[PDB]
């Protein structure tokens, strides 16, 4: 019976985890999402990125997904600071294994963001957005079945960090992230062998922070340039405020949720070609963590004018 309860909490945990990892999905940065905005001489821009991924847990967890994402802003011109301000609107597609369980989410997202660029190297990035998930899971656990779910989720990001260059072409850049935001919870009740089973999560407030340090070589001539940049981070969940019920004709089991931390590696470009095109390219992928990224790719294109 111990054994039992240990197996049903295992998988019920690592079919509820999806949620989480269809949040982290959404958590992105500055030069990841919006590409080198530095030194733009247009007044508004229109971009687009694409990222693909995949990561794995134990449990036999692994999933992947592709993010597609655009945006439209404006560049007000302020004393030695460039402050970007648009809109932004995304959409995901993921899939997910285990060995009890698999499936597929689609999101769609909107948002809003300011991006401070200052002269003196600085720069702080605001975002705010709304992503919804529909989620479809089959479990091959307890005769749960297929099953299908929405999820929403609100997130409030803020970044700061710092371009110290160590030479007119070479540079190094701290910084730190907090992201605050919110999963709806759900809940499965199902009959299975004749007997009444019960799984619910709450709403829960995921808060992810990052540290970390990029560093960049610059090539260029009078009408391109191109950055190499490699990036050393550190990402951490705040809080685990999370909690999961297995309900039973014999009981109710509680499973808090778990913090979960990972370094990150990135390299990558930053392309400026003539006036109005900058391109961003990346391959990042994480270690040490719970779960991890075992390798994703990030593109993106601005046309600035
Ligand atoms: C921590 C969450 C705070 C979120 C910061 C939001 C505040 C800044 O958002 C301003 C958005 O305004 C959009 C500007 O209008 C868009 C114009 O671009 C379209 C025309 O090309
Ligand atoms: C969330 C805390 C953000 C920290 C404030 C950053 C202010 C940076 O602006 C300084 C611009 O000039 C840099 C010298
Ligand atoms: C500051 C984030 C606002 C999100 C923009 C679109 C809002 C979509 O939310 C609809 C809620 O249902
Ligand atoms: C700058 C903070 C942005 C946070 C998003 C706003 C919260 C949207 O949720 C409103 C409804 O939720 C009810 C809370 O319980
Ligand atoms: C403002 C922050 C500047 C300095 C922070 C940089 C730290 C980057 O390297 C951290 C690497 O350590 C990762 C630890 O991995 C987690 C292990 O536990 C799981
Ligand atoms: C993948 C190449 C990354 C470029 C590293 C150059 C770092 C220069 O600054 C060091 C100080
Ligand atoms: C080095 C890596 C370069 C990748 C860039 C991929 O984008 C191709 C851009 O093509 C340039 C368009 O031709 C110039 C006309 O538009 C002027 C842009 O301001």
């Amino acid at each position: 019976h111990h054994h039992a309860n240990k197996e049903a909490t295992r998988n019920a945990a690592a079919l509820f985890s999806v949620d989480y990892k269809a949040f982290l999905n959404e958590v992105a940065n500055l030069n990841k999402r919006m590409g080198d905005l530095r030194d733009i001489n247009g007044e508004a821009g229109a971009w687009a990125r694409i990222m693909s991924g995949t990561g794995s847990a134990s449990g036999g967890f692994s999933d992947n997904y592709t993010h597609v994402q655009v945006g439209v802003d404006k560049k007000h011109e302020l004393d030695g600071l460039d402050l970007f301000t648009g809109f932004t609107v995304t959409h995901t597609d993921s899939s997910a294994s285990a060995d009890v369980f698999s499936g597929k989410t689609k999101s769609v997202g909107a948002g809003l963001y300011a991006s401070a660029m200052f002269d003196s190297g600085a720069y702080i990035d605001l975002i705010g957005k709304y992503v919804h998930h529909d989620n479809e899971y089959t479990a091959t656990f307890a005769g749960l079945g297929t099953r299908d779910y929405s999820t929403h989720s609100w997130y409030a990001g803020a970044e700061a960090g710092y371009r110290y260059h160590v030479t007119e072409d070479a540079w190094i850049e701290p910084q730190a992230e907090l992201v605050y935001g919110s999963v709806s919870g759900k809940q499965f009740a199902w009959k299975d062998q004749g007997m009444h089973l019960s799984m619910k999560d709450k709403d829960y407030n995921p808060l992810i922070g990052r540290t970390g340090v990029d560093v960049g070589k610059s090539f260029s001539g009078k009408d391109w340039k191109v950055t190499a940049r490699a990036g050393l981070g550190y990402q951490f969940d705040l809080l685990a405020n999370g909690e999961t019920v297995l309900r039973d004709a014999s009981g109710e089991k509680r499973i808090k949720g778990e913090k979960d931390s990972r370094m990150l590696m990135s390299v990558g470009l930053n392309a400026e070609i003539r006036d109005n095109v900058r391109f961003g390219l990346e391959f990042e992928k994480s270690a040490f963590g719970k779960y991890n990224v075992d390798n994703a790719v990030n593109a993106n294109f601005r046309y600035s004018f």
